[PDB]
């Protein structure tokens, strides 16, 4: 057969062990610091693209990976006679997935390519499955199945502490009936069907405390299986997330500083709490 192989873009949240543990490969955005262009890949360690943002003359710019490069990658994977599974970041978002679908098209390799509605730490949840599956020698029916099921019961909450970088880059296009006067406000928003639907907008500095709290009074009759936070900025309010979701699932909660391509949206002092149900 070959084993199936599983590809995403650096959209991903993900533990990088776990990367090579599972052979996934990541292909990288790119995203232009003060006219300079850098591979997501290289701005992976913790902290260095926030201060890079921090310091920037100008907001950062991310770029999809090209057409090309897809189809270079999938060329090269395909080598050992194999299926290639590509899950990609909302087409919402990015046309990441688009492009993806292109470079398969072009390419010779045999290659699906599935938008996963999500980002971050959801989208990890469908690769993970994924390239378990596998590695274990399922087939592509079977894979895409289980992805779909691990798609279909996860959820997940966006907290900005503005809507500066949302509005600059272009994504506030998705936010759906959000009113605000103010551009410096802290917003809770839920990515469901491809749209950012507003749950809460406040100045004040309860706004994520409350909202949490309404959060975890709805988990009380759910089984959860998995639970990942994202932060950008420092993670002191992540942490604090983790001690009060923890005792809804067994599993540990990875809590991971989200990639430079999502940080550049977003702005800094944001978090995702990112659920997958059993
Ligand atoms: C703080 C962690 C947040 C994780 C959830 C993110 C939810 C989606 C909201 C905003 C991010 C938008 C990212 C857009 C990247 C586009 C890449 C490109 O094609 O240039
Ligand atoms: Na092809």
């Amino acid at each position: 057969m070959t084993k199936i192989k599983i590809v995403t873009d650096s959209s991903v949240t993900i533990e990088p062990e776990l990367v090579k543990q599972l052979d996934i490969t990541i292909v990288p955005l790119s995203v232009m610091i003060d006219n300079v262009v850098y591979s997501d890949a290289d701005l992976k360690e913790e902290g260095k693209f926030l201060q890079l943002m921090q310091e920037s003359k100008n907001l950062p710019k991310t770029s999809q990976p090209p057409v090309g490069v897809f189809a270079e990658i999938f060329e090269d994977l395909c080598k050992d006679g194999g299926q290639i599974l590509a899950i990609h970041m909302s087409h919402a978002l990015s046309g990441t997935v688009e492009a993806a679908r292109q470079g398969a098209s072009l390419s010779t390799a045999d290659v699906i390519v599935v938008d996963s509605s999500f980002t971050d730490q959801a989208l990890k949840f469908q690769v993970v499955e994924a390239a378990k599956l596998a590695q274990e020698g399922k087939d592509m029916e079977a894979i895409l199945s289980h992805v779909e099921e691990v798609k279909n019961h996860t959820e997940l909450y966006i907290g900005v502490s503005t809507l500066e970088n949302l509005v600059k880059g272009g994504r506030i296009g998705r936010v759906t009936g959000l009113l605000s006067s103010l551009l410096n406000i802290r917003v809770v928003m839920q990515m469901k069907d491809h749209e950012l639907q507003p749950m809460v907008k406040g100045r004040g500095t309860k706004t994520f405390k409350k909202w949490l709290d309404e959060l975890i009074t709805s988990l009380s009759e759910r089984a959860v299986a998995e639970i990942g936070i994202s932060y950008s900025g420092s993670d002191d309010w992540a942490k604090e997330m983790k001690e009060s979701l923890q005792a809804y699932v067994e599993k540990p909660i990875s809590v991971l500083e989200t990639g430079s391509i999502i940080q550049t949206h977003t702005g800094e002092n944001a978090w995702a709490i990112l659920i997958r149900y059993h």
